């Protein structure tokens, strides 16, 4: 019951990449006082559903929050295995993309540059841990010497290991490794964020349920303990007993998705992103 193409009222759209005959838009939120030269925080939200399916209307609700919080808010299409044939790698791609755009067009939307949040839900909250920390994989065809890398990161119950290696697998599992590369169309660790943590990253938060039977919390405590060894400012806010999906606007009387805003907001406050309410 989530529209693909999403309505997505009042949003101004934007095709940020064409490929494969087809043209992947942002549907942006600008504050009510928004003029032409600000240079406002900007977040831009991917969508879960596997890599398979989703719509950017997942995130309409977070979007209309931070556009009422003075950022130019926006949730991205990317392609996906249900519509598109696509693997993992393309969505990464896609995602380096809108990150690319909003960079290179930051003028024209009132955004600080360097203040570009990626965020996203499981699936999309493991393409925005990509934004932020894994290499491009490949070179675009637009916008080739802007930064596709995100200032900060929201994560939303993402997927953050996709490959075993360095892990406590009792046994040499290569060929998991291998049916791997060919559903992800890559080398698994290419897009594994907890395979690139290293210093010097990106500030984020990640707000994961405990109780969450798609995606172990134990894989985002791992990531989050090694982050912070590495001296990054990382986050993670469990939320006891959830399971995947918790934060949802519409799940358990809006409670988790208004705990998720308060902190996500207080997060970009902290960060020099977001100006104290007020
Ligand atoms: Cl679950």
């Amino acid at each position: 019951r989530l529209r693909y193409p999403p309505e997505m009222p009042g949003a101004e759209v934007k095709v940020y990449k064409k490929v494969d005959n087809v043209d992947l838009k942002l549907y942006i939120y600008k504050p009510a006082d928004w003029k032409p030269a600000d240079r406002r925080s900007a977040i831009v939200f991917f969508f879960g559903g596997g890599w398979q399916s989703g719509s950017p209307a997942q995130f309409r609700p977070q979007c209309e929050y931070f556009a009422g919080r003075g950022m130019v808010a926006m949730a991205a299409d990317y392609r996906v295995g249900s519509r598109h044939n696509v693997k993992v790698a393309d969505c990464v791609a896609d995602a380096k993309s809108a990150i690319r755009w909003v960079r290179q067009h930051a003028a024209e939307l009132g955004v600080d540059p360097q203040k570009i949040v990626a965020s996203g839900g499981s699936a999309g909250g493991h393409l925005a841990a990509c934004t932020v920390m894994v290499p491009d994989l490949e070179a675009p065809e637009e916008d080739h010497t802007i930064s596709s890398q995100a200032n900060a990161a929201i994560l939303f119950n993402p997927v953050l290991i996709l490959s075993r290696e360095g892990l406590k697998d009792h046994v040499p599992r290569q060929d998991w490794e291998e049916r791997l590369r060919e559903r992800l169309g890559t080398e698994p660790k290419a897009v594994s964020p907890y395979h690139h943590i290293r210093a010097g990253l990106p500030p984020m938060i990640i707000f994961h349920g405990t109780a969450d039977n798609t995606v172990p919390f134990e894989t985002i405590r791992l990531f989050a303990e090694a982050m912070k060894k590495a001296g990054n400012r990382c986050e993670l806010v469990p939320f006891e007993g959830a399971a995947h999906g918790f934060f949802n606007f519409g799940r358990g009387d809006n409670l988790a998705y208004q705990k998720t805003l308060e902190l996500a907001d207080e997060f970009l406050v902290e960060i020099g992103f977001l100006a104290p309410k007020g």
